[PDB]
């Protein structure tokens, strides 16, 4: 009956802009693995549907203060959206206030370092302070540290939220370029497939090390007791079983890698 | 108000029996992943609980025929047991007929084979005959074969649908022990986690080669429209995020390693 609003945000590989977007309209000036999932979303569930960037380009996270919800969350939550489709994690705090489907994507915290740098693990950064370190400031992985009761996370978290200059970013883009650009001296804390889409990107200078510090899943949200919710999490569920899912991650982070 | 009745299944290391478990009653019958986490869900949810071993010892399939269910699944389903508790594989098809919970645990199909066998993925094992193969003869790796549209995963089910004798065994215990005893001419297609587990288990003859042929994760059950759905969900996903399903895993897995 109506068109479903899809919310999502620019994030390189899931979302982005194509080349000379500007001759582009609608959902076609859009690319990414997020578009190609919406897209199958929408023909397994029968909807049409408008891809949106998030106003506030944020994921989701309720103001202490305030109490509201801010992101793609605060948009399904106050019903700006019908659907979220992006790199969102699923935690505890978002599920009490929206509805997710199975995960999409498993992933957990990384560490990404400048080629060289003398670090292999969290608890070698929690040691030291020569090679700074940060988060995205807002996000699931600031969250992590921020509520971790484990020492070797707490310590980390004591030291980021007090570093000076800040050790948060803004988007991943500038996390990347901090790493980049900081000769060895930020590692940069991110979700592993991130971590492992960067490091196929020119100019291939940076790379993944250690294991992941969590286990954690993307899933695709609907504001709660929305009646796309069932059908959506039985089309995730689908696409993976039919290894549609493992391509498309092949598609935008090895088929076109550049190292 | 009432006892909550929990359906698990013997599998190691998720529910074992205690050493001289006669000696013991109710619960403390039981030890493992499942029997740790079972409690840690009821302290959370703030519920009583009764672990019982599925009936039948299976997981959960439906017969094409009388479309009935059988396993834990079927417990859960034709009200027999409150909810599910064990290495239970979130299916799209168990997802229409019972509700899961955000997964406790990821895995994948993998290849475990004796060592010193020359084969390092499915296309090898697909190319071949020398070595036979199989799976459970019941559960979502056997389903995952008989569905798949994929090339290579369709070569296989082909072969052993057809292969005489029975590539197929009642339990992990049997594909381990075939594995064992086969001189290298028999590889065990299991989920991941499994093949992991029996690596660390002497005689230290086993291994896993090659990446996982899937991605999918287990989790708690219950039937559809319970009340206790909810809760169990935000249950598992706070045991995650305090790190405690990994401690679970550790624990049980490599504490205890005797490789
Ligand atoms: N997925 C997170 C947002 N997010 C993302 C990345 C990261 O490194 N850290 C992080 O918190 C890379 C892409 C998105 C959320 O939902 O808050
Ligand atoms: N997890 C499956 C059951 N199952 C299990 C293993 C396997 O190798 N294959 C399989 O189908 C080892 C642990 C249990 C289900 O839910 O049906």
């Amino acid at each position: 009956n109506k068109t479903v609003v899809v919310t999502t945000i620019l994030e390189s590989p899931y979302v982005m802009m194509k080349k000379n977007h500007e001759m582009l309209e609608g959902n076609e000036r859009y690319e990414g693995y997020c578009v190609d999932l919406a897209a199958e979303i929408a023909k397994h569930c029968g909807f049409k549907y408008k891809l949106t960037i998030v106003g506030d380009g944020k994921y989701g996270a309720r103001d202490a203060d305030t109490k509201i919800w801010n992101g793609m969350v605060g948009e399904l939550v106050y019903g700006k959206a019908d659907i979220a489709i992006a790199p969102l994690t699923i935690t505890l705090v978002r599920e009490e206030v929206i509805d997710f489907s199975k995960p999409f994507m498993s992933l957990g915290i990384s560490i990404m370092i400048k080629k060289g740098t003398p670090i292999e693990s969290a608890e070698d950064l929690s040691k030291q302070t020569e090679i700074a370190y940060g988060t995205l400031d807002s996000g699931s992985t600031k969250e992590f540290f921020r509520r971790s009761k484990i020492a070797v996370f707490d310590k980390m978290w004591t030291y980021m939220r007090s570093a000076e200059p800040s050790v948060f970013v803004r988007t991943t883009a500038e996390g990347v370029a901090r790493v980049r650009k900081s000769k060895g001296k930020y590692a940069f804390l991110l979700e592993s497939t991130m971590n492992e889409y960067i490091e196929q990107r020119k100019p291939c200078d940076t790379m993944k090390v250690g294991g992941n510090l969590d286990s954690k899943g993307y899933g695709i949200a609907t504001p709660k007791g929305s009646s796309l919710g069932n059908a959506v999490n039985l089309a995730v569920l689908k696409l993976n079983e039919q290894g549609l899912l493992d391509k498309l991650k092949n598609k935008w982070w090895y088929d076109k890698g550049e190292c």
